[PDB]
Formats: C-alpha cells, structure tokens, sequence
C-alpha cells in the first residue's frame, strides 16, 4: 500500500486547481446566479487537456491514468461542480463508451475530438418511463437501408442541447427486452434530432440539462456502437465509471463547503471570540473533515481498480453512495456554520448545499447504489 | 391528557386549510419562482382574521387560544411557508410584545391594526455584530426632548420594508450591557428610518427579509415599549413564542413534503409497480411520517404551555430544534423519492427542501436551541 | 388538547415511582448481575395493584385507564425494566386477550387472578420457524373429545416457565393458513406442558425468557379462546397493545439512562470543571432529552387512542419504533458520558444500554413496525 | 497510489487469520462467557511472533512494517477482539515507547522479551482524577539514592496484573504541571507494586483490565524512560499509535459482525425466502459494508503515515473516531439482523456489540478524537 499520489497525479491535481482558480472562481457566483453554461469556458477546459487525461495519446489524450482524471473532477468541483459534471459527462459518459466499444474509425472520429477538447459529449439513456428501470427503453431504432431511423426522446441529459456528440440508447428488438437495446453515436445537427426542454433545477445551475427528441431521426448505420443488442451492457459499464465521476464531484463539493466554513469560522466572532472557539462547532467541523477523508479513499480506490483492469462496479457504487451522502450532510452543516449569512447567495454555502442534493440522484440514485452493493455483498 | 383538538382549534385549522387551498396553492409555484411577496395576498390573510386569532376581541382579535394560531401557521406552511412565516412574524414577533408590554394606548394604536389585518409587523433585533450574541447591540437610542433619536441598523428582518410597524431594540445605556437595552415601536415612514438590502436567499422566496437603517431616526418618547433597560427581556420573551411559530412552520413544511412524496410514490411506476411497492422507500416514508408525528406534539405542547401561562421557553426551544431538524431530513428524502423530477422546479419537493434549511437558523439557531435546552436540563 | 395528566394518572405514576424506589432500586444491580427473576418481588408488584390498573373492578382491577397503566410500566422501567416487561407481558400480552376475547367464565377464572396480582401471565406465539412470519405456525391443536391435544413448542417467551397462565397459538386447520390458527389458555402444570431452555441473553437479565414444549398436551376444550380460526386476529390485536408497553419500557430505560448521565455529568470533574460544562456533552444531553420528549407523546397518544376505543395499531407501531430507537441511541451516549466508568457494571449505564437493544426486537422488530406504519401511510 | 497489500502484509494477514481460526475461534464463546484471559493462549500468540512484527530483528522482532502489525490486530479482532486489544496494548502501548525512547540496554532488557513473545506489557497513565485530563497526574515519583520511590495508583489498565512489564507515568515535579511528568519501566513483582480491582465490564470479557497500586514502590533509577519531565510527550506519542490499534480493533469487530450477519441472512428464512431477500435488510447490510470500507482506509492510512515517519496524530484520531463509531453502528444493526436470536449469547452478535462500545471510549474517548481533529483542522 501506498497512499501517496504519483508525480503525474499530483501534477494533474495542481493543473486543475490552477485552472479552477484562474477561470472558474472569479465567475462562478455570477454564472450560478444567472444560470449560465458558458461554452467558451468549457472550451478553455478542453483546451487545457482535462478531457483527455485518461485516454491514449493515439486518440488525442495525455496517456495518463483514471485517478488523475478523477482528481481533476474533484478539484474543479471544489470551486464549480457545474463545470465538474460537464467534464465528467464528457469523459466518463460519452468518450469512455466510444473508447471501450467503438471501432477504430469511430474512435478517431468521435473520441479524439473530445479528448482534444473540441467537442462536448453527452449520454442519452433516461426516458420519461425509464429512469431507475433503465432497461424499459421505448425509443426505437429501425434499420432502413444505410440508416437507422430513431424515434423517441430522452430527458435530463447532462450537456444536452450544447453537446456535439451523443451516445444514445434505443430498442432495436423490443421482444428481446434488455437484450434488445443498442447504442448509437449521434451528432448535433443530424436530421430529425432536436432538443426540447432545458430543465430549471434546484441547483447545478452551471450545468446544462436538456431533453433530446428524435423524430424519424436518421442515424448512419455505421454509427451503431458495439453490436446490436449490446446496448444495455454498454450503458451499465459506462455508468460504473460515471459513478466514480459523480463520487468525485460530491467529494469536491464537500471539500469546498468545509473549506469555506473553516475559513468563515475562524473570522466570524460572537461573544468576543471566533465561532471556531465553540466546542459544538469544532466537533461539527471535525465530523465533516472525517467523513470527507473517509469518502476520499473510496473514490480513489474505485478509480484505481478501474485503472488496474479489475472489477470496480461495487467499488464505484460504494464511493458514489457514500460521497454523495457525505456531501449532503457536510453542505447542510456548512450552511449552518455561516448562520443567517449562509442562507444568502452572497456567501458560498447555499450553492454547495443545493448542488449536493443532485449527487444523490443522478448516475443512478443512491437506492440503486445500495442495490448494486447489496447484490455484490450477498452473492454466492 | 387529551390529544383531541377543541372545536375552536379544528375550526381554525379548517379555515386555514381553506384559505391556503383558495389563495395560496394556485400561485405559490409562480410566486416562489419570481421571488414575490404579494402585499395584497398578505392583506387577504389579515382580512380573513389570521393575525388576530389569539388576541382579545377588545384589540380587534378573535379571542381564541395560542394553539389555534399555531395550527394556522402549520396549515399555511404545508402550502406556502413564506406566507406562514409572514404571519408568524406579524403575530409572534410584533403583535405579541406590544400585547404583552404595551400600554393600553399603544395596544389600541399598534396591536389592533395588526389583529384586524391591515398592518404588517416586524421585529428588529439582529445586527451585523449581534446575531447569536443578541445582547451585543450597537444600535443606540438617545432621548432628546420628546423624541428618542436612534442610530444603527438591523439585518435579516422578516417582513422588513413591507411592514408597517416594527418593534426594534437599541442601547439606551451601553455601560449596563444586557441591562441597557430598550424596545421601541417604530412606524414605516418615520424620518431617518429607511431600508437597505433585501436579501436574495437560498429559499423563503415568498418571504421578505430586509436590512433596517436608522440615521438620526426620530421616535416619539411615548413609543418606548416597556421600561428603559427592559429590552432584552422583551426580546427573549418574544423569541420564546416565536420559536413555536418557527417550529409550526417547520412542521408544515415537513408535512407538505411528505404528502407530496406519498402521493407521487403511489402514482410513479418503475419495474412494473408503483415505487411505493419497494421496501426501502416504504421504510423511508414510515420514518418521515413518524418523525413528523413526534415533532407535532412537541410543537402543540409548547403552544399549550404558553396558553396556560406556564413556563414554555425550554419547550419551545425543543420543539423548534426538533421540528426544524425533522423538516430538513424529511424534505431532503422527499426530493429523493421524486428522483430526477425532484431536483426540478416543476415539482414541489425542491422548494420544501430549500425552505426547510432556514428553519434551523432563524429565531435562534439550533445550536442556541441546544444551549437553552441544556441549560434547563443541567440547572442547579 | 390537554397535555396534563389526570389526577388518577398522576397518582398511578407516583405509586409506581414509590414502588420502584422501595422495592426495585435497592436490589436491581444485584439481581441483574446474578440474572435473577425474583417471584416474591413480582408478587409484591401484583399485590400493589399494577397488574390490574386498566381492568374493570368486576374482573379484579382498579377500573382506571390505559395511560395510567402505561405510566406505571414507564416508571418501573426507569429503574428495572426487567420488572417493567414482566408487568407488560402480564397485562398487555396475557390478561388483555383474555379480557378482550374471553367468555365470562374465562375472565373470572384467568383474568381476575392476574388483575388481583396472584398469577403471572405469558403469551406463546413465536416458534423456531415463525418469528416475524408469525402466521407460519407449526404447533398443532387437534380436538379429541373434551380436549384439544397440542403438539409443538414456543421459543423466547417472556415470563415463560414461571408464569401461571399462558395464551398460546396453534394451528387447528393448516389448510386455512392464517385463518387456521386458534388461541388457547394454558395452565402451568397441565399434562404434557413443560419448559425447555431458559435463554441467556445480552441483557434483560431480570426478565425470564423460556421455551414452552407441548407433547400431547391436553387442553380442555373450553380453554379455546375466541372461535376456532380467530387466533391470528387475537395475536395481532394483542401485539398492537403490547407494542405500547414496549414503547413505555423503552421510554423509561431512556429516561433512567439520561437521568443517570445528567447527575454524573454534574458531579464528575475533568480540567477543573464539571464535565457538564463542556459544550459537546451539553449538546449530546440536550439531544437525548429532546428525543425522549418526542418519544413520550407518541407513546401517550397510542395509549389514549386505545383507551378511547379508536384505531391505535399505527400509533402503537410508531411509538414502539421511535421509543426503542431513542432508547438505543440515548443509552449508547449515556455510557459515553460516564467514560471508562460507564463500561463497568459498578455504574448503571451499561445495564440500560444492554437492555435497550431488545426493545428494538421483541413484540415485533422495528422492521415490522415500519411495515405496519408504511402500510397505514400508503393505504388508499 | 496503490491499494494493494505488499507480500509481507498479505503473509501476516494470512498468518493472523490462521492463528485466529486454530486458536481463538474454537474457544472464544466459552472464554467470553467465563470472562477468561488465558495467559497460555496469549503466550501462543507471542510465540507465533505477533508481538514482534513491527520491531527490528536486533530486538527480537520480524523487522516488518506498521501496517503488517495493524492487519494482524484487525484479523484477530474479527474473531476475538479481547485478544486483539491484548496484542495492541503489548505492542503499541508498552513495547513501542520502550523502542522509541529507551536506551539500548532498556530495549534489550524490556523490549526484546515482548517482541519475542514471553512477556506481556501494559501502559499505566489513567488515574481516578486524570482520565481525559491526562496531564492531571497525582502519582508521584521521588528519587532517593539509586531508586525512584513511587506512590499513587492507576485505573483501567489493559493487561494489568497479568502483564510482566509496565510503562507508567508519575509526577517528578508537580509545580511544572504537564512538564513535570516522567515515564518509568516497572516490573511485576517490584516491592510496593500491587494490583487492585479487576474490572467487571459490559464487554471485553477476554481482555483484562486492572487497577495498579504503588505504595512506596521501589523503581531502579535506570528504569526512568526518557528524560525527567518528558513523560507527557512519551504518553501522547504512544497514544497516537495506540489509536491506530484501537481503530484496527474496531474495524475487525465490525467486519466480524457484518460477516456473521451476512451469513445468517442467507440461511435464515421467513415468508418463504431468505431474509437477505428483503430490501430494507439488503440496504442495511450495504450501508454496513460501505461504512466498513470507508473506515478501513482511514486505519491503513494512519498506519502507513506512521511507517513513513510522517505526522500521523490527526490521521490516527480520525481513524479511531470513525472506525469505533462504525463498529458501534454496525454491531447494533448486526444484532438486529439476527432478530431474537441476536439478543442471545448462543449467537455471536451480542458479543460484538458489547465489545464495540469500549472502542469509543478507550485510548481517548471519541470526544478527545474530535478535539485532536478539530485542533488540526482549525490550526493557525
Ligand atoms: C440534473 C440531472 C442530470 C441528469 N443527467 C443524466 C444524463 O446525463 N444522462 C442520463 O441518461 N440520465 C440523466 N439523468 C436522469 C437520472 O439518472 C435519473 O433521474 C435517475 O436514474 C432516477 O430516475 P427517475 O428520475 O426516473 O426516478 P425513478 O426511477 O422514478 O425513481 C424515483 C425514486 O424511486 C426509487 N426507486 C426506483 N426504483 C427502486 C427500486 N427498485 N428500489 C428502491 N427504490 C427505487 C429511486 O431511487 C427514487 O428515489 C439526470 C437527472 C438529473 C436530475
Ligand atoms: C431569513 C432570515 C430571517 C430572519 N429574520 C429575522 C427577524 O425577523 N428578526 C431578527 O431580529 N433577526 C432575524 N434573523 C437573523 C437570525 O436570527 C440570525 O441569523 C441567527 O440568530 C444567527 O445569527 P447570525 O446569522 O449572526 O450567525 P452567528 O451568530 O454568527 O452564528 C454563526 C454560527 O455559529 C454558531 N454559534 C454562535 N454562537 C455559538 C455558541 N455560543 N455556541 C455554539 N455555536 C454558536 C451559530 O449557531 C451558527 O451556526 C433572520 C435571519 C434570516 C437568515
Ligand atoms: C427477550 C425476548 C423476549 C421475547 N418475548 C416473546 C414473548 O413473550 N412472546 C412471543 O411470542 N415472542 C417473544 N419473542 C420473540 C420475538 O418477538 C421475535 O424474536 C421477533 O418477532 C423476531 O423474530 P425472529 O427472532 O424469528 O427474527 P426473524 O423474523 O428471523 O427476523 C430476523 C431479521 O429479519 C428481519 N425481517 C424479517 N422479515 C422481514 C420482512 N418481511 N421485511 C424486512 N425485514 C424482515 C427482522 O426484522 C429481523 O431484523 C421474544 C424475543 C426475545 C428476544
Ligand atoms: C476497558 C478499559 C481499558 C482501558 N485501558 C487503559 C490502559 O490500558 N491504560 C490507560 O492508561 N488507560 C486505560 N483506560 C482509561 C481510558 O482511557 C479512560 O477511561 C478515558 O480516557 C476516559 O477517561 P475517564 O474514564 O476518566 O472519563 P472522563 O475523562 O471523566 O470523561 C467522561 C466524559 O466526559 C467527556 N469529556 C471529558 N473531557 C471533555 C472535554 N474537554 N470536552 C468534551 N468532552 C469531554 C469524555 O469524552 C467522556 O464522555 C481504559 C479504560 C477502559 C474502560
Ligand atoms: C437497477 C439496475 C442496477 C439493475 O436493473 P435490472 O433491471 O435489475 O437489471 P439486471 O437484471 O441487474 O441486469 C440485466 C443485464 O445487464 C447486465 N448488467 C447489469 N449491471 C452490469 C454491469 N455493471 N456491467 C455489465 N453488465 C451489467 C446483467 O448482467 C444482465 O445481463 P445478462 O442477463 O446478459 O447477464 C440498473 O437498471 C440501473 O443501474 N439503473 C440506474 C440507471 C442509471 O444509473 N441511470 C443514470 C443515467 S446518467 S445520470
Ligand atoms: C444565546 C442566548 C440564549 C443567551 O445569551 P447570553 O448572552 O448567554 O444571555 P443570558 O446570560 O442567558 O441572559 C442575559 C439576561 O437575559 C435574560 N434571559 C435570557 N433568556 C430569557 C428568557 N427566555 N426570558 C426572560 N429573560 C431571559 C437572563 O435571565 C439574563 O437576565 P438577568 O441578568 O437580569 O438575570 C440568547 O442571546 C439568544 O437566544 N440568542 C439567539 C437570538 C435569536 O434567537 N435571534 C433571533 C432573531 S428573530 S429571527
Ligand atoms: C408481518 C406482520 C405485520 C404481517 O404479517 P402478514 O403475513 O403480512 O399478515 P397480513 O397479511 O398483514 O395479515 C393477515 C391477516 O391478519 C389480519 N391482521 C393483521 N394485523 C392486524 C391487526 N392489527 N388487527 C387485526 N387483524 C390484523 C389481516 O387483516 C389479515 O386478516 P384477514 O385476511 O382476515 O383480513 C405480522 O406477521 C407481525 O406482526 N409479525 C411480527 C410478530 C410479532 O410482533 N411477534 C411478537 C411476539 S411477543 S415479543
Ligand atoms: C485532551 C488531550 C488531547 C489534550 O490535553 P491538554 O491538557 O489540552 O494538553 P495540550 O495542551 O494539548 O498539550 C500539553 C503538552 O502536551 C503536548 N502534546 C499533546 N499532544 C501531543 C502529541 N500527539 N505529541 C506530542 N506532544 C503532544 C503539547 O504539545 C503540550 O506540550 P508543550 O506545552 O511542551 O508544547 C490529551 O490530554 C489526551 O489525549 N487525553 C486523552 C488521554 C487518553 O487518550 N487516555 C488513554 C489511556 S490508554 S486507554
Ligand atoms: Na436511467
Ligand atoms: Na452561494
Ligand atoms: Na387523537
Ligand atoms: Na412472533
Ligand atoms: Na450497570
Ligand atoms: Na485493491
């Protein structure tokens, strides 16, 4: 065992902290208040290399490991976890399945520009009737000549509308149920592909979330990803990695919130002393700091297993569930530490608390995480 | 012991439910989104008699009991807790200290118009340096002829700016510390009394919260409330009752959130069944329901103690602490039960959760509540 | 609403506190250490009237209400909850179903001596294969002439072996499943009725818990309780009341533990001050005191509904679940407040903690309580 | 970062598991019930090499690393945590301060026999008036010729009476307070060194805990450990490592309890299915498993920091606080999963739960852990 970062991991973490400080921090308050997803900023992140950390240089990336990428999502999320989830949807939800399942032709066409920073990616699985029950897909894809024709819709898609490239799931054979689903690579601008509602959320205001609509959408036949009927496996494998990303986002949001409260507590005086001198607040901040350290190693262990080519599905679900629960509890108390000031948008705590709640829900709810963990635990 | 409501209590509960259904529920979503405090709606509430429930008929009230009033606060808060806290601040924070410490002339002039529903009230204690440490007042009042001249400011005042009548605290003799504070009745429009920042908050969007500014503000000598030096006592007694109101608010919020979640869980299907058929969700909802019932009796007991003329400070601190913690836990799980939908403003859950958080902070934070409770526990 | 005890309720509470102080407190430590269930003490309780509080004078009781009885279980349980559960099994689990379902002849024969204090009662439902799944009864009863012949066994029976009178459940018609069970009144000393294992438990050392064994046990036909096939309804109705008893036991154990820790904390000094001066311990004791008050009114509301002849099954399950969870959490922290001393049998905290855990399990586990509450919540 | 065990670590883990299976598991139930600390079994442990794992070969040890030792403590504690804490006190509390502050002659005389497995060690800091306030030492040591003469006593000493070698703390200059404390190596059999009460505890029945009494106890001058006045530093450094041992103990306890509960849940049927098929129990077990994994990495990180010669006091306090809270929550739910059976000594759950509680108190209570953590968090 070795708990030390590698030189590459540390370098990536430092690069991310520098990016966040220069490009995210000065504007996050304003962008949050105004609900802005700023594509020029997102482009600057992509140009700085973040989307290609963990992909081979032969596909436009840096050739580094999973944990370096996870560190960057965490570090960005300390400051602007809306940008953090933007990066994670790009890498874990879109690029990864193209990397894992795509032909060489698809990897060069679609993965490389995401890794290089040019293209934003999204993952279209969730439908009105298929959320947790993700296999209950009603979007259809029917092969007609040299095209699949897609009909349906997806909802709540991170980077939706603005993404260039989508990995979408549709039924090619309803009678084969979970074995009837296939994955497709779509481009923004394809015939019959349009966007619907942009969601107005509790939080995540610097992340864009949109409906996708397919009305006889024409998808070239070669943009089938993997084999017909492999789509569920692709979705589940992708989500196993994306849960590590969300875990990292939650970790960063928790760390951001605690760092803010610590600093406030040392500055704010009541009863002629800093509030950090009251033992109940000391103990609350001790518990916050402890839960965060405990979450951190779950997230890191999952990343490492993935990098080592070992099973990581259970580890990822554990990390996701624990980190997101931590973020919710930490951020709730960080608002408390600020007092009345914490309930106002002029201070940073309320943004962290609002943004924490979604970590418990997306990429699979924490109820799903517990299903995954208990299945693994209770297997013969 | 008798857990049944009196006829008067049940009638007021019903009138509140009917008012909330007709006047609050149709517009609360749009008012929250737009951050609207609608004076004409508040006026309809006053005209219906809500602000006079627990005041004698000789002061324009209905002559009923404290719990009846508490039940109305709770009922309104099931639907629109910004309106609930507006009521509670009118009644518990402004009207009540005038009723309890005012001369007959001050009650006729200032209490009756609140009880009759034409005037909105507010309570100005908190300062930038005096939050939890409420006795650290820097606002001064200096008697000059037939006026006290006030200088200072107050922050985070519920119903501030909009309110017509204010009970405000200022140092008349700083060298006497906690014994040098006095209370004054202010009117909107007094020279030198203006309003500052209107806070932009995480929630409570249908409640108004404002800074008060006093710049040689001229207050009639006869608007001293109680004796000089009695102000801190007036503040603390007022807050004891105010805590019951906040508790009732939190209780309504939790109940509104649970009821939304129950209903949704019966209607929403995944895996071929209503989500209410999954045991983990059943248990979460059982726990929500149970916590709410436990909180309810704490709130009603505090209200009954106050109505019986018994000590209720500790009871009110317990109820407030408990019910606000329950509201926070319940609303956070109610969002969870709605899944992704829950994180969107088109469903009701996110508003309850945002609104719950402030119940843990205002009218004394839950740390203060635990100081008050522990001091009573540990006394002698 | 009225939260005041009646004069009778207060009198009963005072009688119970006096009994506990005189007869339980001086010996509970010794009886716990030695695992003694002292029948002479149990007889003194019965002679003092506790078993007959809530039964009509025409059946040997005092003619008072359910809550008076529940207060006595609570008060006894502050001091010796082993004796508390002994009383509760006597009254709620044995006497009550004879009262509710018995013929006049059975009430005079079997209820009256329990109400009068002469006879100890027990309730025999649980089998090795039927715990939570209580309908899965394998003990059989077959009518042969003027006797039912019983074969099987029960496990974990409170007051087993030492009880005089048992209400036992057996299948009279396995093919009718839950509608095939019947209830029988047994006497200690009946042919073919013997006792097996006396359990060695984590706690509850002043309560006796035994196996019952039936080997062609001959039960007079008139000792059928209710009608053939009504046995499950009798069991469930009985347990609805017994859960209020357990709730009361848990409440008392919580109160006992907190009272002990409060007193210790005011006496024990470290760092030149009483440990009650450290804000983290103040807040822990505030939370304990708050949770106990919240539990109390759930328990009392359930008792009151039962007394008023209203549905009380959901209320009882709520009270049981919440009070027992409270007792577990409170007692765990009360041991913490004592420090090292708390881990030793010379101080009282460790007995309260060990005895709290069973409250979450018997009379139906808290998982069952949540099933009952969520069914009630989610019903159409 | 590397989450894999080294070959040495895995070998020690395996040797510990094999030792526990062959020597502890067959008798732990009977030893716990009888409150047996079996010196000959402790001697077998020493002979196997467990007490020397992390000491140099020149002092009779194996020459391996801190985590290897920690892994052995954890593994033993899965089965018999009384034996685990016996080991930890031998190693972390007695052997280590001799290793870290002893002269070469004191290490050969006193360290090597522990590392070789023939001598048992103990650490005598706590006094009746000096628990959490450890610097408030009343035991005195007065140099008289070639002896220090010791007067006082110690309470709650793990391995006391049985131990052969003791590191004990006494005031050599009371007017220097925390700087007037010195450390001494004592042997069982020194004139004036006797033993007092052997504690009767809630749990830890296979660990011995005793009072030490010094009545003009004669200690060779050369048995001063470190310089005069350095004692408190020696104590605090020793406790930092000791906290890792307790953390590892708690971790083993939780793991042993979860594994028992998992296995049982797969075997026990109610309602026609294994209880592991009910979702609420699945989620409870997922949560147990997740908390244990989160705690594990805190413990291993603390151990690695110590092995790397880095600061580890805060890491060890976090690990201890977290793992002991996890053990308490896990063991309490493991009892729950066994139902009524769980409350009986014939099943393993109740012993784990009783034993978990002391991990929250000894080697510094979890309140101390939060002081240490908060002080490091809030530093500057
Ligand atoms: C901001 C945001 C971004 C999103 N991003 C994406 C995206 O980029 N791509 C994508 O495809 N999807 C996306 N989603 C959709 C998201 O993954 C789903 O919301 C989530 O899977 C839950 O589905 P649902 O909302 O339909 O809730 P439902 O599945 O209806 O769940 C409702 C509740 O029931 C519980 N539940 C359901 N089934 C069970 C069960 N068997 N046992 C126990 N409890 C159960 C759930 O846990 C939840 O608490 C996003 C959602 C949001 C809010
Ligand atoms: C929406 C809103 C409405 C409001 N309405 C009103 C109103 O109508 N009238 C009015 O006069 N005021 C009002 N307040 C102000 C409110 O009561 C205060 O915010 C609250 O008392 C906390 O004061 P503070 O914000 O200065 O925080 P601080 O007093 O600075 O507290 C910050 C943190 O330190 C903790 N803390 C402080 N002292 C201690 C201690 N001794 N021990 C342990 N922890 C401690 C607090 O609990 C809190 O967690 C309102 C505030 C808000 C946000
Ligand atoms: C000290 C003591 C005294 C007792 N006194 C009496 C007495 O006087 N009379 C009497 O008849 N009985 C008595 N009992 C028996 C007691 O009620 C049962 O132990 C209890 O009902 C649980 O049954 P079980 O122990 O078989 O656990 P099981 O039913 O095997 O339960 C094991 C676990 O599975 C959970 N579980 C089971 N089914 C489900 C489900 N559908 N969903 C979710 N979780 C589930 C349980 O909650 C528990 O956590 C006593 C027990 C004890 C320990
Ligand atoms: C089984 C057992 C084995 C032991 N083994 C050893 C051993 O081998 N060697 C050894 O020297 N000692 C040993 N101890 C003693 C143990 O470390 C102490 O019990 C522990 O430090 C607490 O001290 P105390 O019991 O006096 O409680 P106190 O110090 O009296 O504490 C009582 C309560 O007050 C809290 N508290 C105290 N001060 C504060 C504060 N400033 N702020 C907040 N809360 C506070 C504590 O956390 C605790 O909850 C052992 C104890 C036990 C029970
Ligand atoms: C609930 C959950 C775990 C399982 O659904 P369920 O309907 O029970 O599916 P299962 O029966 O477990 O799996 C069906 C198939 O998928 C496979 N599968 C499941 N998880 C897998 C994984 N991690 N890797 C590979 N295959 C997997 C199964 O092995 C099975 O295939 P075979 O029968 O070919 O072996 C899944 O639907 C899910 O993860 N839902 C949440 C979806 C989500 O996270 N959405 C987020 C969108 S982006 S915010
Ligand atoms: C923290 C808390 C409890 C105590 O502050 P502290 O500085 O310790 O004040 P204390 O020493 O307890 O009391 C000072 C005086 O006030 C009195 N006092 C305190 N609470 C009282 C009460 N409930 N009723 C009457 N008098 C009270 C005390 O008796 C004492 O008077 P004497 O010196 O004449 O005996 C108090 O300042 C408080 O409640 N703060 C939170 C403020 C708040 O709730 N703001 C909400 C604004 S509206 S959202
Ligand atoms: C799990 C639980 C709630 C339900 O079991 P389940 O197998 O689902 O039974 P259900 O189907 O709910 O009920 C079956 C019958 O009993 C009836 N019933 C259930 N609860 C009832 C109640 N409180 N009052 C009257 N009837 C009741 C049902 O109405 C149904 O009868 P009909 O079909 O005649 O209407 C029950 O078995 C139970 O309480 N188990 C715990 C047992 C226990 O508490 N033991 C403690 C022993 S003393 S320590
Ligand atoms: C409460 C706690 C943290 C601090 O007590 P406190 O009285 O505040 O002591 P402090 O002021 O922090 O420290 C006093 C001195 O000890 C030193 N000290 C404290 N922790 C230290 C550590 N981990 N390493 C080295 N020195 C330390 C301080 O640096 C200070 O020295 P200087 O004055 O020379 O700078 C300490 O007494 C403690 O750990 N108590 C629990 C005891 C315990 O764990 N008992 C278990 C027995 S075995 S089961
Ligand atoms: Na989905
Ligand atoms: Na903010
Ligand atoms: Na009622
Ligand atoms: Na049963
Ligand atoms: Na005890
Ligand atoms: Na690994």
């Amino acid at each position: 065992m070795d708990f030390n970062l590698t030189e590459d991991q540390q370098m990536i973490k430092d690069m991310a902290a520098e990016f966040a400080e220069k490009f995210l921090a000065p504007t996050v308050e304003e962008r949050d208040k105004a609900h802005i997803w700023d594509r020029k900023l997102i482009d600057k992140m992509g140009e700085a290399g973040f989307c290609g950390i963990c992909f081979p240089e032969e596909y436009g990336g840096m050739g580094l490991d999973v944990l370096s990428y996870i560190l960057a999502v965490e570090e960005l999320s300390k400051v602007d976890d809306g940008t953090g989830i933007t990066l994670s949807a790009n890498v874990s939800l879109c690029a990864t399945p193209i990397y894992m399942f795509g032909t060489e032709e698809q990897k060069q066409k679609y993965l490389a520009p995401i890794a290089e920073g040019t293209h934003v990616g999204a993952f279209g699985l969730t439908e009105p009737s298929a959320g947790t029950d993700a296999s209950a897909q009603q979007t259809t894809a029917v092969l007609k000549g040299d095209k699949y024709i897609l009909n349906g819709s997806k909802i709540f898609i991170t980077n939706g509308k603005e993404a260039d490239t989508y990995v979408v799931f549709a039924m090619t054979d309803k009678s084969q149920g979970v074995h009837g689903i296939s994955a497709f690579i779509l481009e923004k601008g394809m015939p019959g592909f349009r966007f619907g509602k942009i969601e107005d959320k509790m939080g995540g205001h610097t992340s864009i979330t949109a409906e996708l609509i397919f009305e006889d959408c024409e998808v070239p036949k070669e943009n089938l990803l993997g084999k017909e009927g492999e789509g569920f496996k692709i979705a589940m494998e992708t989500l196993d990695g994306g849960r590590i990303g969300v875990a990292a986002q939650a970790l960063g949001i928790a760390e951001g919130a605690l760092a803010a409260a610590v600093k406030y507590s040392k500055e704010r005086e009541q009863f002629g002393r800093s509030i950090s001198k009251f033992q109940a607040l000391q103990f609350m901040m001790a518990d916050m700091a402890t839960k965060i350290e405990a979450a951190r190693y779950l997230v890191y262990h999952a990343a490492m297993l993935k990098n080592e080519g070992k099973p990581y599905s259970e580890a990822a679900a554990m990390a996701k569930c624990f980190a997101s629960d931590v973020a919710m509890e930490v951020t709730t108390d960080a608002v408390q530490i600020f007092g009345g000031y914490g309930y106002t948008v002029d201070y940073p705590a309320e943004r962290y608390m609002r943004n924490a709640k979604i970590t418990q829900i997306y990429e699979g709810t924490n109820q799903v995480m517990r299903i995954v963990t208990s299945r693994a635990l209770l297997r013969d």
